[PDB]
């Protein structure tokens, strides 16, 4: 029942179409789909083969270029699964498959159907004590309200998010009561708001690179603290910070290709603790 404990991980293979057709906040360099596929395979390998989680691998759909980013279509807390209503309308076609996978895992399902509500799972940060929902271009007040009504056992606070970012584009949980946070003006502004609204102050792990603040924390049986973070090659100054977590099993995982389409570590999986 410790924070970060998971038994299952839902992921989805990336379609070949992702390279050219996936949505992306900024125009950048060409995506190497083969490399992206390899990095995704390694990512899944860490979750399942290395850490022992049971991985449910949903099939890619060439018509859904962004389907690999399952975090945005569902938010899971304990035995409840909130099927979201993505800010990008075309991505709402990804929802039904996740829903079916979560129902198979016996989770209590709540669907966001309100035509005036939108919410990307990537704008949701569950600290284990409460929820923080980013109000952005993808997630609106109504979506936040529905999430609050879905997880009545936890407090829900919203925080302004700018540009084409998501809340977790610059933060994520790095451990119990530990928030990994970027150093940019935006990241720090958001953190101060979250700290002020909460009934309890959180410890923080500040990294120089906002994107590198997105890591995956897991509490694994017979291993304890486990953390997947961006590599020294990708963000050396940030990797140096994670290296200071002497009680965590650090695992460097690359996402250099999917990062081109705003795909970070948390974005590629939905974690579940099925007892």
């Amino acid at each position: 029942a410790a924070f970060g404990r998971a038994t299952h991980a839902v992921v989805r293979a990336l379609p070949e179409s992702l390279g050219q057709h996936a949505l992306r906040s900024a125009k950048g360099e060409e995506v190497d789909v083969a490399r992206a596929e390899r990095q995704h395979q390694l990512y899944v390998g860490v979750l399942g083969s290395k850490l022992g989680l049971q991985v449910v691998e949903l099939p890619a759909d060439e018509s859904l270029p962004d389907c690999v980013f399952v975090e945005d279509v569902a938010v899971v807390c304990e035995e409840t699964a909130l099927i979201t209503r993505p800010g990008a309308p075309s991505r709402r076609k990804e929802v039904d498959m996740m829903k079916e996978a979560l129902e198979k895992l016996q989770l209590n399902i709540v669907e966001m159907k309100d035509e005036n509500a939108t919410l990307d799972g990537g704008d949701v940060l569950f600290t284990g004590r409460e929820f923080f929902v980013g109000l952005s271009k993808r997630t609106n007040q109504r979506g936040a309200e529905i999430l609050a009504d879905t997880f009545k056992d936890y407090a829900v606070s919203t925080v302004p998010v700018a540009d084409g970012l998501h809340l977790k584009s610059f933060c994520s949980m790095a451990g119990p009561n530990l928030i990994a946070i970027g150093s940019s003006e935006s990241a720090q502004k958001a953190l101060k708001i979250m700290q002020q609204m909460s009934d309890h102050r959180y410890d923080k792990l500040t990294v120089p690179d906002d994107i590198a603040a997105n890591c995956i924390y897991l509490n694994i049986p017979n291993k304890g603290h486990v953390l997947l973070h961006r590599t020294p090659e990708e963000y050396p100054e940030s990797a140096k910070v994670y290296e200071k977590l002497k009680d965590h099993m650090l695992i460097p995982v690359s996402m250099s290709e999917l990062e081109k389409v705003d795909g970070l570590l948390t974005c590629c999986s939905v974690l579940i603790n099925k007892k």
